[PDB]
């Protein structure tokens, strides 16, 4: 049972605890300052804070919060998070399962959540969820982040607090089942409106890739918008859909494996040429086919640069965290967005900037508005580097709308190199 898995740490209540992690010294100030620097503003906030331990976030939280409901089922954690926070006074406590927590409805502007759905069967998931739409005002936000794949200190198995003469209960789920399961979620309130949860994105905590080499810490923030089209309402339906979205991302990995992007030969020769401070951007949503992608990786070698990639297809975003896992290339980073605009929606709200971008599709796969918009995030005059399908360049050059912010200088046939069909490279620049 979970509570006998973490009840039996009732005398530790302590960081290292919280993270599992005998070393969790090295890690909490920067794994918190990760997660916090990605939420919303939250001063004036309800918050209610599951699974909270000894409240860590808690505790900042409370800082700028209007209130904070602090709760887990572990009563003597609960009796630490009250020690470490009794300067606060806009902060209550409830020992309860997350389940059972009592909160009003429409009442929450954030429920955050760090390493919990692990710790729920595939039914207290999704009954979770469900709840969490209950709590929200509308508009809210939902923060959850998980261990995906494997536990958080990895193969080594350095500082972990699991015993290796014990079983690990523990449910170590495939970040693209959660993904899929916050998509495609939707609950129906007491007067008849339907909800969606708005996953803005889904990224890997980057204090574990780069103090654990561990890109599987993966977390989401998502916003609770109004649905009248459903993905599933039904529970049953909905827990059945997780098994089978592992399913298909196993058969995913036994397609994907090993297999190198036909457009990598293209990619490595011009930017080999091509001298781009930031970092780089990488877009590749795999429209026409799961084998023309960016190889994130031999942009990082050759360029020396940190890159950050987004994959739009949870399938294809999940199998690009396994390599990153697999080359322990701290330079790469991979994301989630549902598509080009909310990936500039985030960055652009942090004010980041990249210096370049590589892409396969990048025309093929987005709007005219969203193409425009790319330039918020980018430094001046950064230049475009997309592989292209087509019927032709007359084709492409007929229904494709230059941003009036970029030029093309350049539209090149490479169909003789993207092979294992026209294929174009395009090179564009800012204005
Ligand atoms: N079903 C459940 N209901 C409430 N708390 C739970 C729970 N399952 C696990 N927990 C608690 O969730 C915590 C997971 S460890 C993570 C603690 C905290 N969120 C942090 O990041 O620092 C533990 O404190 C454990 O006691």
């Amino acid at each position: 049972t979970y509570f006998s898995f973490w009840n039996k740490f009732s005398s530790n209540a302590d960081i290292n605890t919280m993270m599992l992690n005998n070393n969790a010294d090295q890690l909490e100030p920067f794994d918190r300052a990760d997660i916090i620097q990605d939420l919303p503003d939250f001063t004036g906030m309800n918050v209610v804070d599951v699974g909270a331990g000894i409240g860590r976030f808690t505790t900042t939280f409370a800082q700028r919060a209007k209130h904070v409901v602090s709760s887990d089922f572990i009563d003597s954690f609960i009796e630490k998070n009250k020690e470490r926070n009794a300067a606060f006074e806009n902060i209550t406590y409830q020992v309860s399962d997350a389940l059972g927590l009592q909160v009003d409805p429409q009442s929450t502007d954030l429920v955050f959540t760090n390493w919990l759905l692990m710790y729920l069967n595939e039914q207290e998931c999704v009954r979770f969820l469900m709840k969490t739409m209950e709590w929200l005002k509308p508009g809210g936000y939902l923060h959850v982040r998980e261990s995906c794949t494997e536990p958080s200190t990895g193969k080594s198995k350095t500082g972990s607090m699991h015993s290796d003469k014990k079983a690990n209960p523990t449910h170590y789920r495939y970040s693209s089942v959660y993904l899929q399961l916050l998509k495609e979620l939707r609950w129906t309130d007491a007067r008849g409106m339907q909800w969606r949860f708005n996953v803005l994105w889904a990224k890997s905590v980057p204090t574990y890739v780069e103090r654990v080499l561990n890109w599987r810490q993966v977390h989401w923030l998502c916003v609770k918008v109004p649905a009248q089209d459903g993905g599933i309402s039904n529970e049953k339906a909905l827990i059945s859909a997780m098994g089978r979205w592992k399913i298909i991302q196993d058969h995913t990995e036994y397609l994907l494996n090993g297999k190198t992007s036909w457009a990598t030969d293209v990619i490595n020769n011009v930017i080999s040429k091509v001298d781009f401070n930031l970092p780089l951007y990488v877009y590749s949503p795999r429209v026409v086919s799961p084998f023309v992608f960016v190889d994130s990786h031999n942009i990082a070698a050759m360029t020396g640069l940190s890159v950050w990639a987004v994959e739009t297809n949870p399938l294809f975003y999940r199998h690009m965290l396994n390599r990153c896992v697999e080359a322990k290339d701290r330079r790469v980073q991979y994301g989630w967005n549902a598509d080009l605009q909310s990936s500039i929606n985030d960055w652009g709200l942090k004010k980041a900037r990249f210096g370049g971008v590589i892409a396969t599709e990048l025309f093929m796969a987005n709007s005219d508005t969203s193409l425009m918009a790319l330039k918020e995030i980018l430094d001046d005059n950064a230049n475009i580097f997309t592989i292209e399908p087509a019927l032709s360049i007359e084709d492409f050059k007929e229904n494709v709308v230059v941003p009036e912010n970029m030029e093309m200088i350049a539209i090149t046939d490479v169909s003789a190199y993207v092979v294992c069909p026209c294929w174009l490279l395009v090179h564009a620049r800012l204005l």
